[PDB]
């Protein structure tokens, strides 16, 4: 899982952390 992930999809950019 990492920790953050990040996911842009075209001109909308979100981001979820655990």
């Amino acid at each position: 899982r990492g920790g953050r992930l990040c996911y842009c999809r075209g001109w909308i950019c979100f981001c979820v952390g655990r």
